[PDB]
Formats: structure tokens, C-alpha cells, sequence
């Protein structure tokens, strides 16, 4: 597949390979904080990171990946609406070419700078590749980014980049600690979807941060100078590869706060 976010390859067209693309439960979506509803029945959320061990970071021609040791418990998500235990495997971004877009999730229609998913995976099921195939395999950990005080822990994956500026480059990323890229409250909206990227397997739990991290103009600004193309290729810049919002259909949107 030759998928992309250009105006011959993106979102609008996904649907030819990804019939899914026209779903049920596809994300992202607008959360109407209006029309979410506080569950009190929802467990306390558990993000236990403190022995996660990062391995590489990847350019893939969409976006990034800084990728984990998922084999043992390490970094995991607990709680919420989540039933069991949830292995962290990878992060990565969605990011705008203007600071007023760059966000998968809306909230009341505004759209962030961009948009940090924290991808687990439900240990029941063995391995990633058999936990997308279920409905309830993955839990994507939401958080938006606004332009403002940079983020100390978001610097590291910030100073790498120049050294994956294409496709298919890959760089060692150990000892990152991702707890560095939380807001400090966990206050989340909770819904059933997908995978925002084909192959947009409808398998996520997703669990969106109320409060945004803020991060500075010169980090997002060098999130903007990645490369979509590989190495000797035309430059196209790596901007605004998100996924617009998605009818929510026969979905209600739960929040952790009143
Ligand atoms: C089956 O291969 C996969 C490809 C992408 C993904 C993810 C985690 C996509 C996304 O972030 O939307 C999962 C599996
Ligand atoms: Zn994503």
C-alpha cells in the first residue's frame, strides 16, 4: 500500500485499500464536552511507566516511532475503562504545518498543535499483531500539544530527530523515559475506536487527556523539518499528517470528571 496525507494518497482516499476507513467505530473524532458523560463507575487510571526500557526511534514515512521492550510488563496501562493489562510498545505524534492544526481529536471543534499517542497493547492476547485483531487488543493514551513553555522531557526526542530526517532512517533511543510527556492531570474522555492510520483496525480503547502539554515554537518547529520521502528523494516535508474527525455514529463518549 502507498497510503499517505497528500491530496492523491490521504484520508479521503484510504477507504479504496481500508474499506473499514467507513466503520462503525473509526477515529479520530470531536469529543463534545457537552455531551460526554461523567461515569462514576469508571476505575481509577493506572500509567506505570516506571520501568520502561526504549529502544529505537524510527522514521516510517508517516511519522515516527520511538519504540519499546513490550516482551515483559515494563510500561504498562491499567485501569479506567480498561479491563486488565495494557503493554506499552510504542509512541508517536500527529503534528500540524500551522499551530492551529496538527491534532487527530477535536475537542469542541479546536484542533491542536498536534497529538501524542501512547500505543498499548492488552497482554491477553499474546503479541501487537494479535491484539489488533480484537476489538478490545489496544489502548491509545491521547494527549494534545499546545505552543507555549517547552516540555524538558519531550527535548530528548526533539534533538534526535535530525538523525532520522527520512524514511526508513532508525536511530538507538534507550533510557527515554515517557513519563516526561504527561500533563499532570490524568482527567481523560474514553471511547470505542480505531487505528487512525491504515490500516484502521477498530481494536482501541482510546483514553484522551482533558489537559494538554505545552510545548515550545522551536520544538514543533523541528517536528516540521522531517522528511514524508526517503533519502535522495524530493524533499516533501513531514506536516499535517493527521486524520480528520470521524462520525461518532452509535458511540457515547465517557469522561473521567465532573
Ligand atoms: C497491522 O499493522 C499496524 C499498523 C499500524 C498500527 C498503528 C498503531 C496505527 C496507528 O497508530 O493508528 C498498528 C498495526
Ligand atoms: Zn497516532
Amino acid at each position: 500500500h502507498h497510503w499517505g496525507y497528500g491530496k492523491h494518497n490521504g484520508p479521503e482516499h484510504w477507504h479504496k485499500d481500508f474499506p473499514i476507513a467507513k466503520g462503525e467505530r473509526q477515529s479520530p473524532v470531536d469529543i463534545d464536552t457537552h455531551t460526554a458523560k461523567y461515569d462514576p463507575s469508571l476505575k481509577p487510571l493506572s500509567v506505570s511507566y516506571d520501568q520502561a526500557t526504549s529502544l529505537r526511534i524510527l522514521n516510517n514515512g508517516h511519522a515516527f516511532n520511538v519504540e519499546f521492550d513490550d516482551s515483559q510488563d515494563k510500561a504498562v496501562l491499567k485501569g479506567g475503562p480498561l479491563d486488565g493489562t495494557y503493554r506499552l510498545i510504542q509512541f508517536h505524534f500527529h503534528w500540524g504545518s500551522l499551530d492551529g492544526q496538527g491534532s487527530e481529536h477535536t475537542v469542541d471543534k479546536k484542533k491542536y498543535a498536534a497529538e501524542l499517542h501512547l500505543v498499548h497493547w492488552n497482554t491477553k492476547y499474546g503479541d501487537f499483531g494479535k491484539a489488533v485483531q480484537q476489538p478490545d487488543g489496544l489502548a491509545v493514551l491521547g494527549i494534545f500539544l499546545k505552543v507555549g513553555s517547552a516540555k524538558p522531557g519531550l527535548q530528548k526526542v526533539v534533538d534526535v530527530l535530525d538523525s532520522i530526517k527520512t524514511k526508513g532512517k532508525s536511530a538507538d533511543f534507550t533510557n527515554f523515559d515517557p513519563r516526561g510527556l504527561l500533563p499532570e492531570s490524568l482527567d481523560y474522555w474514553t471511547y470505542p475506536g480505531s487505528l487512525t492510520t491504515p490500516p484502521l483496525l477498530e481494536c482501541v480503547t482510546w483514553i484522551v487527556l482533558k489537559e494538554p502539554i505545552s510545548v515550545s515554537s522551536e520544538q514543533v518547529l523541528k517536528f516540521r523539518k522531517l522528511n514524508f520521502n526517503g533519502e535522495g528523494e524530493p524533499e516533501e516535508l513531514m506536516v499535517d499528517n493527521w486524520r480528520p474527525a470521524q462520525p461518532l455514529k452509535n458511540r457515547q463518549i465517557k469522561a473521567s470528571f465532573k
